[PDB]
């Protein structure tokens, strides 16, 4: 059962990083972009140190599939965002992957009920 | 969207990793305050920007509130103490969701 494919970016911010400018452009790049299906992010800056490693935000955007993230990848708005977000920040964890819907409250994923009921042709 | 409790993990060595995803699979199956919970594996991605990281996961609650509660389940406690001994580093990240597009 899968929900699409996921773009995680977990960040570190330098020091003087202008966070709400930042946030503002990734809200308008995720707008024009029609590839991307869903677009949500987080900060913590409360929870234990030993565990968030120093880490304060987390973004997370969705895609129909592997091949629309690659797609994604070489749109000229996100290469030139790609560039700025680098000198903005202090460390980064980028994570890439097909999503393995487990359970939600809604349905995100309905092949996976269904894929059974497909014909054998041989 | 809730409040989200994100875990960005690196397994040791010789960890069995399908099973213990089918522990939290089932874990989180039993469990009502647990409104979603996903994961993925990424090990073609680049190293540079991963560091090493394989799998994440993600569970989303109601409300941080909902997710305290949850982090003291004895099961999730229970699982949490094993987890320990088969992971090589770990990001936790625990916030409020700011649902910005979706579908």
């Amino acid at each position: 059962a899968t929900s699409g494919f996921k773009h995680l970016v977990v960040v570190k911010f330098k020091e003087d990083a202008k966070v709400d400018e930042i946030l503002k452009g990734l809200e308008n790049l995720v707008s024009q972009i029609d590839s991307v299906k869903s677009f949500e992010w987080g900060e913590d800056n409360e929870s234990h140190e030993m565990l968030r490693q120093g880490f304060t935000h987390a973004f997370s955007m969705t895609f129909e599939n592997k091949d629309a993230y690659v797609s994604f990848t070489g749109h000229p708005l996100h290469v030139e965002f790609s560039a700025a977000f680098t000198a903005v920040i202090d460390k980064i964890v980028v994570m890439d992957f097909t999503v393995a819907a487990v359970k939600s409250p809604v349905v995100v994923a309905p092949a996976a009920a269904l894929e059974w009921s497909h014909p054998q042709f041989e």
